[PDB]
């Protein structure tokens, strides 16, 4: 036998930076949930017993406080690149830093119409995440998400002319609720390295930005002929915005809401048109991918 | 043996549903999970396999559903009200219903500075609920609550002064991070029965935003010297503000943020003031409760 | 305004003791997560800002570590009594403790064929639980359960006979499968101090042990007329079979299997007789509770 | 903007399955979560609205029922294989499908001594699962693995001789508590279709009792100087026993028990030779991988 792949590290580091600015008293608060495995030189610590090769996870979790203490923690493209390209750096035998952020929302309160100093609010848990890739001699590749964010509407959602054969019972509709979770993943052009990411440091925070404006307005306005159709023209409109992307990938469930028939109940009419109560429906689920590139 | 109580019916119901303005073309959603479990002479259920005592739950699941067809789900103490009320009427043998209501967020999105008619987002697991016990011939008692109300502030904490013994390692602080998930649940008077709940309706809604306005205001505002200290200041402002509420009931967590010492590593500073990057954790967490009633 | 009631301490303090035999070698672990809450003269604390009346929920933790080292932590209903009496013996005006302790499994490897002295496994969620309240000059009050016992059967639960109106959809049924998550409390005569509760050590574990195999025999032996009655069958034989014992209470979901129609497919038969696949749900459910006490 | 890669399908499909004997009248029931993702010329659904090309996934979800009452469902390896075979043969335009599913424990009660015939507990939440890609000219591949085996050992356990530099903080140690949550796979060699997957149907189950017993055993008996060398141990012996498997995977978190220092108190003694208790650590936790193939 061979190792044929390995990698290892810690998971699940929970880490909170508080910034103070001394001039105005404002204060400006970070959580985040970080995972970091390492690749390397590492295979005789499981075929040999040779823990000399072995930087302890204990180790990359005083690691990722440190540098959260010396660096800024924000945008998370460049933590995450800062933090994966240390262990290259560091370690002559560590050839690959995988760095996970998941980043928690952390809303500043607005009481009386105006924003309070130092008073958060977790409005939703909606996250925007990073996962960046440092590999030696490879450079950076980042890949950028927002996930957990959950939205309806309740009609400009049609679903008719799919495929009907012997296992089909589905009926067609013009008019139907839609929701989804969405979960939209936006791949950067590789970078030479640490340099070349912080040069382009103001495009990663706009281009989440862009990335939820053109989700939720493209969701709200489309009369949508399928999930397909509706997340193809969110995904088209993100790549003609931000150049350096090149690929954006949508994963994105089509959580049901059946229409609920009373009419054995005194006649009571309750579908079609007049659909009022519906049940909403825990499981199964459609599940829809696609990942949209340049010509 | 005999039986002592007894109570059955239905959890976990899921129900949505959406107002449709033919005017604006406006239309608004409501979802909720609905539990209804009822009490009786169904002793015989228990004892004797005497099944004709028996409402389905099945029939339980039913009538939730006809009822929120034909009447109003909002505010959702009059929905369950008014659920209660029809067990207790329409059938001899029971003689209590207990309905408990979650109602999820569905809050209409803002494209381009204007409410949209028809696309919802789910801005936090936030939820308003209701507890309503119908009892025949005492009335209909609500406790209404809000619950996952999470919150932080950075500082404007304190917490010094208690018991010091042989157990005791806490430092006494002056300034900490403050974090919670908020419960409150405020009770109604006895009402006497369906008429004097819809006497008060518009209360209802206005009694929520209260408590939420004040809960937020003073847990960001006050300089809190405990968790006990500030949730008795939010308790005695909800009472001052509406006289129909006999007792507020607070319980928090109080979810902790430590330091973290770095100074092992090349003397690094980050303690006391100088304190930036802190660990959030999990377990174990205080949990501070009271009931706050009137003089 | 006025201090209702107040209860404040720890929650989630997860504990692990190991027990080691110095002869045999064999080694034995238990792990909890425990969760203390005291009552008593702390109104101050909320209305005046009165540290001084305050244990530290910090505090309350480190005694949880020590009285576990210094203790037997099996069975749970004697270490509660220990941990709850202390803080009554300890300070004075501290008058009532809340103690919640959950017992996780780890269940000792058989390594072929042979019980292995140092290796475990987490067979099952199953909870064996304990809730015991210490209250000045009230004695000792504990409730001992098991939840998360999880069972299924495919044949012998039946249901008919129920009562059908307007409301009704459900068809009578002499076959369906029943399957429930267990959750059942047997609660003790009170105890009138630690004294007492020593007295009884014996009997803690031994009830368990019988009101586990109760309900599985009964369950599965059962030709089952509706969760009700065989439920009320499980806790008459646990009160005929531990006199100690006042009230049994049950609380069983009822976790619905459907039928799938298949005949618009080829006539395919797959419903009464005919059914082999069918549709677990995962909400909603039926909830059906009772307490049976002694006559 | 092109569509680079496009998959859709139906997830969170929960299927039961019961089969019955006439002799004996012995019942066995199976229980699985379902997922099948469909591939093919289906980009103009996403670019052009044209559903035409869509089996819709209401459909896919009749589909995984209909196969399930004609086939056997048991092993997994057999039923994912049937159920993707199904798609690309029926449907022209579909090339691949992915079938993902996870088998729930239905294990038969003891009582009194006795295999019942119709009742089943869940004997914890471990799962079986099945990973199959069945592509259109390339043959089935197929993933099978277990999940959630949590398991501890209390001693036998060492680490020591990692790399120490300015980051590091963490003591050797030569007896500590080790615990995880096993998550293995072993991917077969391609299969040509379904008769070559036919013709192996009895390695199935076998190799999942040999990769399970192998886990066990190894976790149990090895004095381990790490995870990654258990681990490694474990993934040797698996190839060792099975020629048709090409690789095996484990995915191991080191689930941290920690020491608490009590000599504060009393000088209480409960660290190395005389640790006692410990605190189970929620978070962070260590993660191990590494994937073993043939020399
Ligand atoms: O078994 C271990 N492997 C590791 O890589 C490690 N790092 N810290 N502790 C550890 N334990
Ligand atoms: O066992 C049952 N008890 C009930 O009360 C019930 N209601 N619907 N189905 C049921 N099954
Ligand atoms: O606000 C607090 N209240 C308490 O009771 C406590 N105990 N430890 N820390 C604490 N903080
Ligand atoms: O938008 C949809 N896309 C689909 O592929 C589908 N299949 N059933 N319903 C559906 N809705
Ligand atoms: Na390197
Ligand atoms: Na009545
Ligand atoms: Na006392
Ligand atoms: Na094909």
């Amino acid at each position: 036998s061979a190792v044929k792949a390995a990698r290892y590290g810690k998971d699940n580091v929970r880490v909170y930076k508080v910034h103070k600015d001394e001039k105005t008293g404002v204060q400006t608060v970070y959580e985040m949930t970080v995972c970091v495995l390492l690749e390397g030189e590492i295979e005789t610590s499981y075929t040999k017993a040779d823990n000399s090769v072995i930087v302890a996870t204990d180790s990359i979790k005083n690691t990722i406080y440190i540098t959260a203490k010396q660096n800024p923690v924000t945008p998370p493209e460049l933590f995450g690149s800062i933090l994966g390209t240390h262990f290259i750096e560091k370690y002559n035998h560590i050839h690959a830093a995988h760095v996970n952020i998941v980043c928690h929302r952390w809303t500043r309160m607005d009481i009386d119409g105006k924003p309070h100093p130092h008073s958060f609010i977790r409005d939703s848990e909606e996250k925007r995440n990073v996962q960046v890739d440092v590999v030696e001699g490879k450079g950076i590749d980042i890949k950028s998400s927002l996930s957990g964010l959950t939205v309806l509407k309740s009609t400009n959602s049609q679903f008719w002319g799919f495929l009907r054969d012997e296992y089909t019972t589905l009926k067609e509709t013009w008019d139907r609720i839609l929701s989804t979770d969405v979960d939209a993943t936006w791949q950067w052009k590789n970078f030479s390295g640490l340099q070349e990411v912080r040069s382009h440091v103001p495009k990663f925070d706009a281009t989440w930005a862009t990335a939820r404006e053109v989700t939720l307005k493209t969701f709200a306005e489309d009369n949508s002929a399928s999930v397909q159709a509706t997340m193809y023209k969110m995904a088209e409109q993100i790549l003609a915005r931000q150049q350096l992307i090149e690929t954006v990938e949508y994963s994105l469930p089509n959580k049901h809401y059946f229409e609920i028939d009373l009419s054995w109940h005194k006649g009571l009419q309750n579908t079609g048109k007049n659909a009022e109560v519906f049940a909403p429906q825990s499981d199964p689920n459609g599940l829809i991918k696609c990942t949209v590139g340049r010509s």
